[PDB]
């Protein structure tokens, strides 16, 4: 503990932090309700302790412009460092200062608004197989897992759109993936780890043997290795599959508990595509209605919960020092529920990204994406996927609560922003 | 073993490292006979492995200026990390980047011109106390432990250069001060005694406790702590201690089995100072003679053997790449044995440093007090300690070889630069 008087010497309020554990032990609501908690309790500027490392809370929308924008590439370039990891250390999302500035060159052209566009024409076909899959289990009056049929179209997605292997997601999906804290506690374990190789072998060598003699293509075409391919490329698999799958179960929950936005995004969906179109790039960026759900609903469930950024020299942004070292956090859904902020916060209410409405919502409180340098990468092909998805089911079907139906719905006070109860919906034929 | 195909991937030579250890074992005849030998086996560049770390040696004295001068604020800039520290970190020595930028320009107006003027007259005292320690083992034909009476020397020195304690150390000397190993093959051990608070409280609070109410006025005349206080003391009291008396003892062995050599000296002092006159500053800078002794003896002996630094992102000096986390280090012992650059080596001859020959020296093969920016601040200050102490103790005691004295002197062959058995001198009054 004796590291824990620097925000008691830097004049900065916080809750009191424990020898060793620090302020993990708040951490027993989840990390949404103790940053909730302690942006009530001490305001604009708190810090608390994971473990041993400080990390500095802040709420004001120009010193996080200042931290994800001014001074990225500066002084907050990298994040918390993870591990062990082992070889995938050199993937993007782990990767620091000039090693990540050449990853991130190296795989910006992936997400253009010209390869998106190639991309259409191909997403359309598993959103056929998402649709068929269903009316299976709608013709039988059988309650759905959402995560489930949503995971196996997810999954046939991201195998596709950066590789090019055809699966239908119901037989053998060759794609498998706590102690997961700890670490804060026992960082100095993570050297440790960092030599007894633990880090399975499964595509370590199967997507190591991509001998393909897209994103695969782009990358073969300073340079990059194999395994630099292998470690993105599971990066990339990572997000299209469990994020795509949760915020679109995020939705449905959302749509099927407010019936009345979840008919006026279908006749908004009707008219753009009448007769049932085939959803195009272009169609698809038309429809406003269908991003203000999209938005409202990661609103309430950013599923990132939190940014953060290593701050690698001492610096004084906006009026306040800031020592080396310390971990600067961004509240992302604290300040998506802050009262001060969101007229009825807790309630689902898509009219506050409306045109009319969208000019009152600043870009450094509402960061689903992140922001800055280092932003979602895959924000655009994200938006892009969960809106051909939602276009091509509610085109067909309507979602009703279910008796088994979590009501309200308590987020996972554990530590991945996902539900308590799986989402289960009653699915109807239109 | 898995980063051990590092050099074999940039096509650099080096002895095959084994797992996990890498080339430790290597060191069992110490750093500089492994030096020496890897010289010879792989010519002008190569790289081995301490543990996991892969550590690149340079002996290209273009090369070695870029890292040392030319990059040392960009790449260059701090040594190997050491540890488990405490809160040492803070020690110019061990600090980096910025932090150590910070500490170098406050702690640089110590040892100028000017303030080691000041401190010749204060010095003079314990050269007194040095011969008069030395007149009763003289007069008593016993055999002299050098490091003893030195080092007794040597602590009087460093406590009243800094601070202004004065005791004659022959009394109780309140300064006290293997496993400093493994630390290679377990770094990752280091982060775990870093919490364990493993790094005596001694003059953590007697030090801390200088209320004082030289280098302890310039501090608290950015800004500098009090305990950043401490930790510089510390760094300053090690070095003036142990190097000064090693050394000593180095040259006072080289004096007597070299006799022709210290009556040469002896000739010159008398010569500037006639009737045994006290030294003053400009007195022994004028001695040539005595400065070509101690630049020889620090040839054969270069109490740190090796020069270190981290190289903290991807270069291409000189024409060679060099990877991001390498150490780059320059092998200071060998090159001064290097039979390319000195003729007959092994052999004691100061007449190498004579203003005839002084020429035909490469600043960046010779290299006792390192070079660029990150050099032994304590350089002037040490040579002129050890020079004053020369003066006065040969200006009264003649040095012969004794029955216990190690003919030839075998160098330790553990970590340290010392000798194996103590050097023990009969002294004769003149
Ligand atoms: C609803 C969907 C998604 C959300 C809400 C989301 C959110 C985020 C957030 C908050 C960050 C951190 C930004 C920051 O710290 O400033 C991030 C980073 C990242 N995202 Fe996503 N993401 C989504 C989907 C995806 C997808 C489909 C990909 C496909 C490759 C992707 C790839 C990445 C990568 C590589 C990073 C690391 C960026 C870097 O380190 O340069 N994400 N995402
Ligand atoms: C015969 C006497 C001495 C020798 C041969 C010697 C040698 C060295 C060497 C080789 C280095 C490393 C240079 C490099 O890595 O480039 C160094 C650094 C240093 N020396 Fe000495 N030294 C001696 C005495 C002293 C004394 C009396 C002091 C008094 C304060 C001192 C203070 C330091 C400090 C603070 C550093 C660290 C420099 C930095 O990190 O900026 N040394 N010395
Ligand atoms: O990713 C989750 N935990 C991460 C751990 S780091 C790493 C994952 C990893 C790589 C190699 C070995 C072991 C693990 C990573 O590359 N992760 C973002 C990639 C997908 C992605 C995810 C989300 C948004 N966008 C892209 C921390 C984290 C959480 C949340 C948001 C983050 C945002 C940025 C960086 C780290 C973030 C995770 C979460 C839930 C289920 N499964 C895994
Ligand atoms: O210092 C010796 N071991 C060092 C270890 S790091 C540190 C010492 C320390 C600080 C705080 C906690 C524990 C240890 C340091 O501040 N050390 C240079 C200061 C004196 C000094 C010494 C020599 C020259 N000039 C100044 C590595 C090293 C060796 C040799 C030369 C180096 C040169 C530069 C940096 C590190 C060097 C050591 C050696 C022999 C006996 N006793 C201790």
């Amino acid at each position: 503990t004796h590291s824990h008087g620097l925000f008691k010497k830097l004049g900065i309020p916080g809750p009191t932090p424990l020898p060793f554990l620090g302020n993990i032990l708040s951490y027993h609501k989840g990390f949404c309700m103790f940053d909730m908690e302690c942006h009530k309790k001490y305001g604009k500027v708190w810090g608390f302790y994971d473990g041993q490392q400080p990390v500095l809370a802040i709420t004001d929308p120009d010193m996080i412009k200042t931290v994800l924008v001014k001074e990225c590439y500066s002084v907050f370039t990298n994040r918390r460092p993870f591990g062990p990891v082992g070889f995938m250390k050199s993937a993007i999302s782990i990767a620091e200062d000039e090693e990540w500035k050449r990853l991130r060159s190296l795989l910006s052209p992936t997400f253009t608004s010209g390869k998106l566009k190639e991309m259409v024409p191909i997403i359309a076909q598993y959103g056929d197989v998402l649709v068929r899959n269903l009316r299976r289990e709608a013709e039988t009056g059988k309650p759905v897992t959402l995560k489930d049929v949503f995971g196996a179209y997810s999954m046939d997605v991201i195998t596709s759109t950066s590789f090019g292997v055809n699966i239908d997601s119901l037989n053998n999906p060759q794609d498998p993936f706590p102690f997961f804290l700890s670490i804060t506690v026992f960082p100095f374990l993570i050297p440790i780890l960092e030599v007894l190789n633990i880090c399975t072998n499964f595509l370590r060598k199967s997507v190591k043997r991509m001998k393909e003699s897209d994103f695969l293509q782009l990358m073969i075409d300073k340079a990059l290795s194999d395994l630099e391919l292998v470690a993105q490329s599971i990066i990339f698999i990572f997000a299209g599959y469990e994020t795509t799958s949760s915020v679109l179960s995020f939705i449905m929950y959302e749509l099927a508990t407010h019936p009345d936005v979840q008919q006026k995004l279908q006749e908004e969906i009707d008219a753009v595509l009448p007769n049932k179109a085939p959803p195009t790039y272009d169609t698809v960026l038309q429809m406003e209605y269908l991003d203000m759900v999209v938005n409202e609903t990661l609103r309430l469930f950013p599923i990132a919960m939190r940014l953060e950024r290593v701050c690698k020299k001492d610096v004084e942004i906006n009026g306040m020092f800031i020592p080396k070292g310390v971990v600067v956090m961004i509240p992302s859904y604290a300040l998506h529920r802050d009262p001060k902020y969101w007229t009825e916060p807790e309630k689902f209410l898509p009219e506050r990204f409306s045109k009319k409405n969208k000019d009152n919502i600043d870009p450094y409180i509402y960061t689903p994406f992140g922001s800055g340098p280092r932003n979602c990468i895959g924000m655009r092909f994200a938006l892009m996927n969960m809106k051909l998805a939602l276009i091509r089911v509610l085109q067909n079907f309507s979602f009703k609560p279910c008796k088994e139906t979590q009501i309200p719905l308590k987020l996972s006070l554990g530590g991945l922003l996902q539900p308590e109860k799986p989402v289960v919906l009653k699915v109807e034929s239109r």
